[PDB]
């Protein structure tokens, strides 16, 4: 099916991406991971998102998540994500065409023991997909948690 | 990877399923749809769930959803789902081995304009996967909304 007019401004996402990232937070020791993401569509004003991570040396599976990106022509966007760990997120924010960036903050984080808010920011940088994920808890204010850079396959 | 011991009691789900269903509710006219579901795993205590629906005559895409099933040896289970329409659900309940059934009710429905609670019940019937989805709103109590039967491919 053809790309929906609401999806067209984000068409640069469509395809499969692979790279690596790093995680850290006050309570845990820092770690590295591999990551793969696929963005796809079926002609609706929605982009399907699927993701997995693994251990670098062995390729041993770690986590996975999936969901849907819903952009609108005013530059607003909502994103819904379910994670393999048992969490859900409702993310809202904006995308910027000239910068090829997407900036999101959580309206809701569901079924979490400690996590309060999550922010997710994407940017296309020299054709590579970069992101930063920040997270808060009741006692730790919103701060860096994950960052990764992926090449388009 | 081998099937995790927490996933083994639900191994009957693993694979791809295709069939059809019917939807209805006080406010909307009744309708029919085709449906496909895949359940898969990566050796963790988690089953990945992906689903799509279409119009029967043409195969024209309608909706999609995805998420994760997390069963535990005491017979409890939690399920997280993100939908293409922009909703999320946290589902909790129980599974029964002798009946090959799973019964879930929502802890949370996120980003919904009208929906308050959702229940989802699965049963394997002569090797076919059946479900019923019930839904409530502020003014409509929990009641039938979707039902489908799918054959294992």
């Amino acid at each position: 099916p053809p790309v929906h007019p609401f999806v067209a401004p984000l068409s640069y996402l469509l395809g499969t991406w692979r790279g690596q990232g790093e995680g850290e937070y006050p309570t845990i020791p820092s770690f590295r991971y591999g990551e793969e993401i696929r963005f796809s569509h079926s002609g609706k004003p929605v982009i399907a998102y699927t993701q997995k991570t693994w251990k670098l040396e062995s390729g041993a599976p770690m986590h996975a998540e999936s969901g849907y990106f819903r952009p609108r022509p005013d530059g607003s966007i909502e994103v819904v994500i379910a994670q393999s760990t048992g969490l859900v997120e409702v993310q809202k924010g904006t995308y910027n065409v000239d910068e090829q960036s997407i900036k999101l903050k959580s309206d809701l984080v569901g079924n979490a023991s400690k996590v309060k808010e999550i922010s997710r920011e994407f940017e296309l940088v020299d054709g590579k997909l970069s992101y930063v994920v920040r997270m808060s808890t009741t006692t730790n204010p919103l701060q860096p948690h994950l960052k990764a850079i992926l090449d388009k396959l």
